[PDB]
């Protein structure tokens, strides 16, 4: 009866959960004509009511003039973003931290140390005008970008997370001779134009034009942004998006991981040996298994860069069981997204996972989870099954 049904729910739920966000990959494609690169990627913004706002990005980058900037093979850039606040700042603001790495030239030389950054954005969204003024530093050796961004015209009329991708791929860490493949640094100092359109599902879109380039020793990102088509009551103009995640890496955790990592970076490389990973990780008070560390390693390919290392760290600490993990699992089961799991949708998932169950076993599961007696499983009824 009730005992095996709950198990079925909890174990199926566990399996679906286990499929694991600050992290996101971008496939960079060479574009031969126009002498640049292009890309398409989706960002999934969490909404305060537990749903998700999709943002579809399309991007072209082209050099500012003029001469030699060689094109890379298609490759991946991997991004991890940390958003926080400054408790001393009274203005509407974002602290942003970003860590970026590639998986498989004089401009390169301009990135060997810590580079200052100016960011400026002029925006107009549904005729609401705004500017953002920003300042920071970038440290390509560590694939690291650090920004403090302020809204100068008062209260930002859209959410901060929707401007993150708009507000410097030149600070990405390119490994050991993928550097021959680094469009963003070799375009410097003259730099490159970076254009996007971002389509927010069931809402509006942005078009942005940015110039990234050196002005003296300062790396500048100057951006014009225009938005049209948004719902005044939507997730964007209505500010219905979560700024942060509970499970997220901390700015303080990161300073410590970096000191710990650089202790073993014997060459000034921004790299540690594969065989050092255990030591480093145990000094940061965690205790990974003999074969787990192996999995972290074999997923490298013999060295680990800082963003790579930070991705490993963010993977543990990822609360397995989060309000947000449970919401995503709910969506796997509620295929038509009407807010209820029907007997037919539960069968579907079971059958697709390879979990053999009779019709009667499936009705028992529904009956067990269904508090209100309407024959289907809503989100709060689901959470009670997912929870120990
Ligand atoms: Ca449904
Ligand atoms: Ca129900
Ligand atoms: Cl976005």
């Amino acid at each position: 009866g009730p005992g095996s049904s709950r198990r079925k729910w909890n174990k199926t739920g566990h399996a679906v959960r286990a499929i694991g966000s600050s992290l996101e990959n971008v496939y960079i494609m060479a574009d031969k004509q126009k002498n640049g690169i292009k890309a398409n990627f989706k960002i999934r913004h969490n909404v305060e009511d537990g749903s998700v706002q999709l943002a579809d990005h399309y991007q072209q980058n082209t050099p500012i003039g003029d001469g030699p900037v060689l094109l890379p093979d298609n490759h991946y850039l991997s991004f991890q973003s940390v958003l926080s606040k400054d408790p001393n700042e009274k203005r509407d603001h974002m602290v942003l931290l970003e860590f970026v790495t590639a998986a498989g030239s004089k401009g390169e030389e301009l990135f060997t140390g810590v580079v200052p950054i100016l960011v400026e954005l002029d925006g107009d969204v549904n005729g609401h005008k705004f500017s953002v003024s920003g300042e920071g530093e970038g440290d390509a050796t560590y694939g690291k970008l650090t920004l403090k961004l302020i809204c100068t015209t008062g209260k930002l009329p859209v959410p901060w997370p929707t401007l993150v991708t708009t507000l410097l791929k030149c600070f990405a860490r390119y490994p050991d001779h993928m550097k021959q493949h680094d469009f963003f640094k070799s375009a410097m100092p003259e730099g490159y134009v970076q254009e996007r359109t971002i389509f927010f599902k069931d809402d509006g879109n942005y078009k942005t034009r940015a110039e990234v380039k050196f002005e003296g020793d300062t790396l500048v990102n100057r951006i014009e942004l225009k938005g049209i088509g948004f719902k005044e009551d939507g997730n964007i103009l209505g500010h219905k998006l979560e700024y942060n995640s509970r499970d997220q890496l901390t700015e303080e955790q990161i300073a410590e991981f970096k000191e710990a990592f650089s202790l073993f970076d014997k060459d000034g490389d921004g790299t540690i040996t594969t065989k050092e990973l255990g030591t480093v990780m145990r000094s940061l008070g965690q205790n990974p298994t003999e074969a787990e560390l192996q999995d972290m390693i074999n997923e490298v390919d013999g060295t680990i860069d800082f963003p790579e290392f930070l991705t490993m760290m963010a993977r543990k600490m990822k609360d397995t069981d989060s309000e947000e993990e449970i919401r995503e699992a709910f969506r796997v089961f509620d295929k038509d997204g009407n807010g209820y799991i029907s007997a037919a949708e539960l069968r579907h998932v079971m059958t697709n996972l390879g979990e053999k169950l009779t019709d009667e076993e499936v009705d028992e599961m529904i009956r067990e989870a269904d508090i209100d007696g309407d024959g289907q499983v809503n989100y709060e009824e689901f959470v009670q099954m997912m929870t120990a």
